[PDB]
């Protein structure tokens, strides 16, 4: 229970809309995309300008108020929405301004990936960020972001040329290479930890269309098929992306029946150059094994971006454990298939993924990213509906970490848990860590920002 | 040159961009999607907010100012831009609020669809809108908006259920049913003529993945393809859509190289409902000639609407000519046939729609929205790059108009060209055109909104 006279200077300079634990909106505001995470806040404060974050981070620090900041909602540790305080969510935040002689996007601080996408590509222009349209390219940003193009084109903190962020303070700072350069290498890669970002600057790269599939192979073939695409992956030309996504076979026309339901291997693939080149390219890696449910297409960028994934449902509850390998030995790829064959809910995925190529010619210190030279990626991302099976698929994830666990070092800040605080040391590496607390002993020396990966200062 | 007292109070009301002509980013601020435009306003007044469009649009009032509206620029009329006068850009106005219980989305006027799918998507919902993702929603709604969803669900005006806007006298109202009927029945298809739509309110539908098709088709084999395709589609069930785009086939490796550059039959399907229906129902309908370069794709919606078009190509300069049938005999069969052999830019399109289904059930007078009853739509849709060129392109869409006149009647207005206003009348027929200028006279009076298919008052 709040100040009156801090609460009315807030309404009266905040021109967004304020939602309050009894309106009717609040449960649907205050639900994020873990839903697992069932949270109520004192006040969720839905901003339209930067103006708007200002009088919010002032309202907030002044008041004492646990601070969740809201760009798509995707955090899968639920960092987006908190207990008792306020949420300064900024999804009404979904301008972008595209320039296409400049080849520049200026997108606010809650876009989605999807409207961010649309209007670049309304010049045939693209800049790398995640495969599923409806992730936020706030939180996804901040972390560091990859995706289909990051091969190519390096993660969508390597194409950032500046940021306009709002302090604890409640100051209004830009950040680039030529004006706090120290807050904007800690921006790229270091979270919300030191402030709300307002708007985002990126260089954009013409990207006509991909020559793209994806197919399914049944767990026989594992061996043959991880072992062909980590030896392939090792020499692949920055052009190929190669994904591999261990699933239950969705019940889609193009697979047979008696596949639907049960573990394969679904592998996603796309050439970012001239398709005839990439149909050339794909062919030679899509028959590793036997091609199941074959997908080709010449697909335009933004439609590349809105097809991940197959089976189209959004899931309910979920629960992540990653990492990243060095080197994928042969007793992690048993490891990996072993757990796999167990996997129980349709939504459940273990994604295989190969980075490298531009992310890894980055010099490691260049940003607050870490791992840049680890290619490999594993993601157990439990997925289902009934929350009373919670147990069960938290396990499945936490049993095949624990046996991989040995295997895998660092890990991605933007796939942690809601139980994984205590993994940000061993994610950032201690000269990192060391250098980002500076940075937040700079900037936000309260740590008013504490809902993401978080950085104490000093 | 403006009355300095009146610039000061809307600079003082207005809290979005101003971009004067001597401004380094006014030459790409002024350019639309059309690009045979060429048009320099005195001001683009970049929105960003209801507030900001009642000032701009009381500034041009009070100054006298030829107000050009512009949501995502498609106009292919080239409305959205004027000599003279002032923009009222609504690019900036790109939010969506989605309530997953009521199913129903809030989008400001300046929308594109791309970003309006993504934000339903992120639930599995959506609402009928256009093919091309970077298509503005404002202009695309108020004329009636057709796509993928439109036979099973309607068009995008018969899932609206309420809009806020901006009147000539700067006031703001809501229009819907049980509020302001005739101004809610005048803006479901009367354009912009009644004032600027902030926001439209829509009834969303859940849509999972959709089990979609393309191919090509010799023009060899055309008179049989297209002759099932008409017959087919006159008793298709609702959940069934298949278009034709005759054009050059583009260079793409699905497609031996032989055919790229010469005229096809570019041929999309899609299923609305179960995708093992969906599989058997476009498997009938693809093999009344031989398809080349077959894509088969189980997508989600959103990426079915980012499909659009094969090549992904922006044309920079556009010229169309369109119209509805009632039918589609084999006279004008052979005289689609025969123009589209001529067809001589890589990006013209000549496209035969076949509407019908759900749209054909809405009672002709609950809209404003004319020929709901006619199931064909033709567009002869001219595109291409090189300005030295106009004429021949431009020639192409009119011979081929009017060799088609005798079966063509009524026309969309979203697809009327810069010299086609004087076709407002016979596109609406006497007696809807008669109710619109009724309204007009109520909300618009000074004919203050002109740059439209436009309906003087009274
Ligand atoms: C379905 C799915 C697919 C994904 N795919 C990918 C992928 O391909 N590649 C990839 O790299 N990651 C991917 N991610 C992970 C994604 O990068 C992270 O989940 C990220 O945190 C999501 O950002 P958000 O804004 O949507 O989330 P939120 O929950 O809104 O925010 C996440 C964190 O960022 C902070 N934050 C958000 N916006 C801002 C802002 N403007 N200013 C300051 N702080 C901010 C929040 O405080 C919080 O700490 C995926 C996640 C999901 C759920
Ligand atoms: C590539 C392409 C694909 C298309 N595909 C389709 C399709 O699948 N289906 C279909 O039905 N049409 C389609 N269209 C046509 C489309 O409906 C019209 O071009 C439409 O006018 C585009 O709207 P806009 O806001 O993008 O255009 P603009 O040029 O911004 O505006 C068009 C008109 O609407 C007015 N206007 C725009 N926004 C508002 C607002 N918020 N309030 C008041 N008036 C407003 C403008 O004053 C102008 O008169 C397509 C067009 C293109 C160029």
């Amino acid at each position: 229970q709040l100040d009156p006279a801090t609460l009315a200077a807030f309404s009266a300079a905040f021109r967004g809309e304020l939602i309050w634990p009894s309106d009717a909106d609040y449960d649907e505001a205050r639900r994020i995309w873990n839903g697992t995470i069932d949270r109520r806040p004192a006040l969720i404060a839905r901003c339209t300008s930067t103006p708007d974050v200002v009088a919010a981070v002032s309202f907030a620090r002044k008041s004492g108020l646990l601070v969740a900041v809201r760009g798509g909602g995707h955090s899968m540790a639920g960092h987006s929405v908190c207990d008792g305080g306020i949420v300064i969510d900024l999804s009404l935040m979904n301008s972008i301004k595209v320039s296409r002689r400049l080849r520049r996007a200026r997108a606010q601080g809650g876009c989605l990936l999807g409207a961010f996408d649309t209007a670049t590509q309304a010049h045939m222009l693209a800049t790398p960020a995640g495969v599923v349209s409806h992730t936020g390219l706030g939180g996804l940003v901040l972390g560091g972001g990859f995706g289909w193009l990051s091969r190519k084109y390096g993660l969508s903190i390597d194409n950032l040329t500046s940021v306009e962020i709002v302090t604890a303070d409640g100051g209004v700072l830009t950040a680039s290479d030529t004006e706090n350069p120290d807050l904007f290498w800690a921006v790229r890669g270091g979270g919300g930890n030191f402030g709300v970002v307002t708007a985002f600057e990126f260089d954009l790269h013409r990207v006509g269309p991909v020559r793209f599939a994806s197919t399914y192979y049944s767990l026989d073939e594992g061996p043959q098929v991880i072992r062909a695409w980590r030896d392939h992956m090792a020499t692949a030309p920055d052009e190929l992306t190669w994904a591999l996504y261990l699933r239950l076979a969705p019940p889609l026309p193009e697979l047979p029946a008696d596949m639907h339901g049960k573990p394969v291997i679904c592998a996603m693939s796309c050439w970012i150059g001239d398709p005839h080149e990439g149909e050339r390219q794909l062919e030679s890696i899509l028959h590793a094994g036997k091609p199941h449910g074959l997908t080709k297409a010449t697909l335009p960028y933004r439609a590349l971006q809105a097809y991940s994934f197959p089976g189209a449902v959004v899931p309910d509850r979920i629960y992540t454990k990653s990492g990243y390998l060095n080197e994928l030995s042969d007793e992690a790829t048993d490891t990996v298939l072993e757990h796999a064959a167990d996997i129980a809910s349709p939504f459940t995925q273990l994604e295989l993924l190969y980075l490298g190529g531009a992310v890894a010619r980055v010099p490691d210190d260049a940003t607050a990213y870490p791992n840049r030279q680890s290619p490999f990626v594993t993601n157990l991302a439990a997925a289902w509906m009934d929350p009373t099976e919670d147990a069960r698929h938290t396990a499945w994830a936490r049993e095949g970490y624990r046996a991989l666990a040995g295997h895998l070092s660092g890990g991605y800040v933007n796939f942690m848990n809601p139980g994984e605080a205590d993994r940000t040391r061993e994610a950032y590496g201690a000269a990192k860590f060391e250098r980002l607390q500076g940075v937040k002993a700079k900037y936000d020396p309260t740590n008013l920002f504490r809902l993401n990966q978080n950085i104490p200062p000093s």
